[PDB]
């Protein structure tokens, strides 16, 4: 069997790599250095209550869901502005995004709300973060099911040693 073929799997040039020292991220315009800039043994005991209100007053916490505690670089300054904050009713499936870097997922600090919808920290740095939650709950209203919430990202900045009680609600 001789077998007159192409790739099985097209995978470019290489799969898992950079061009030269430089990253193919591309996301940021501005250096996404900041990564290994943020380095400090911090005492910042973060009390965080997880519950968004939807327009009916109801208070949906957020049952088994992750709380990202990642931070807030230069690189996020494109990512948030595309996406962030974006409801399910426009939760597109087709829009890929670009790569992002693997380093956050050694930032990337998870905390799941079992039930009470409530996660504390202990021992983090001082700066700006950002609390990446996917909190969504597709409820019918007059007759329609409606789908509320979606990727809800939270700016907190940490300046509070001592514990710093945090609701996040938006």
């Amino acid at each position: 069997g001789s077998s007159h073929h192409h790739h099985h799997h097209s995978s470019g040039l290489v799969p898992r790599g950079s061009h030269m020292a430089s990253n193919p991220n591309d996301l940021p315009d501005f250096p996404e250095h900041e990564y290994a800039a943020t380095q400090q043994v911090g005492g910042g005991v973060i009390n965080g209550d997880l519950y968004l209100t939807s327009a009916s007053g109801a208070i949906q916490k957020g049952t088994n869901t992750k709380v990202a505690l990642e931070p807030a670089t230069s690189y996020m300054k494109a990512y948030y502005a595309k996406f962030g904050n974006l409801d399910a009713a426009k939760r597109d499936p087709d829009v890929q995004p670009p790569v992002l870097d693997p380093r956050r997922a050694t930032y990337v600090r998870e905390a799941t709300t079992d039930q009470n919808g409530r996660f504390d920290f202990d021992h983090i740095p001082n700066g700006t973060y950002y609390i990446s939650s996917e909190l969504t709950w597709s409820a019918q209203s007059d007759g329609k099911t409606i789908t509320e919430g979606g990727t809800v990202t939270k700016l907190v900045t940490v300046s509070g040693s001592q514990p710093q009680k945090v609701l996040l609600t938006r």
